[PDB]
């Protein structure tokens, strides 16, 4: 499924992600924007032998598992495919759990430099809610 700026802002609010542990929607949208562009289908691949599924992209080796990743640990205790549900609730639930290890979002390549050091308004400007 796909999530628009205000749709995602409303969903992120219903989930309690805005300012969650300080992570404002600007961080979430900026990250999701270049990562999957607010999409519950955009998947990515890693050479180590893993794959990432979920709107915010979640690797099936350290964050989740899909049952096909050639050797995966799974720290979210959740099935990767579920991160592609029509509701961000799946990924937000695992994200709200993963963002509590110690590294938080200091891993996602997009947020790491495109957001963790840029701006957090261009991803919310407009959805003033």
């Amino acid at each position: 499924k796909v999530f628009g700026r205000c749709e995602l802002a409303a969903a992120m609010k219903r989930h309690g992600l805005d300012n969650y542990r300080g992570y404002s929607l600007g961080n979430w949208v900026c990250a999701a924007k270049f990562e999957s562009n607010f999409n519950t289908q955009a998947t990515n691949r890693n050479t180590d032998g893993s794959t990432d599924y979920g709107i915010l992209q979640i690797n099936s080796r350290w964050w989740c598992n899909d049952g096909r990743t050639p050797g995966s640990r799974n720290l979210c205790n959740i099935p990767c495919s579920a991160l592609l549900s029509s509701d961000i609730t799946a990924s937000v639930n695992c994200a709200k759990k993963i963002v509590s290890d110690g590294n938080g979002m200091n891993a996602w390549v997009a947020w790491r430099n495109r957001c963790k050091g840029t701006d957090v308004q261009a991803w919310i400007r407009g959805c003033r809610l």
